[PDB]
């Protein structure tokens, strides 16, 4: 059962949905749909910069919930 997502990038350039089956599917997916360079690493709440590293919250979360990937290297920013 998939879920919508909405992905945004770390300088608040482009957000894109993206229907997701579960977190390791969402990450697999946004490198090649946001023309990512390299793969990202970890899956991140765009308001505070919250981790989202297991699939429970990653489904129990609301659905116009916005994200941010965090690429493979370094954390977030406001």
């Amino acid at each position: 059962r998939a879920r919508p997502c909405r992905v945004s990038t770390a300088d608040r350039k482009v957000r894109k949905g993206i229907m997701a089956h579960s977190l390791e599917d969402l990450l697999n997916k946004v490198q090649d749909i946001l023309k990512l360079k390299d793969k990202p690493f970890s899956l991140v709440l765009e308001e505070d910069g919250t981790i989202v590293e297991t699939e429970e919250y990653f489904q129990a979360l609301a659905k116009d919930t916005m994200f941010m990937v965090l690429l493979a290297g370094a954390k977030w920013k406001p």
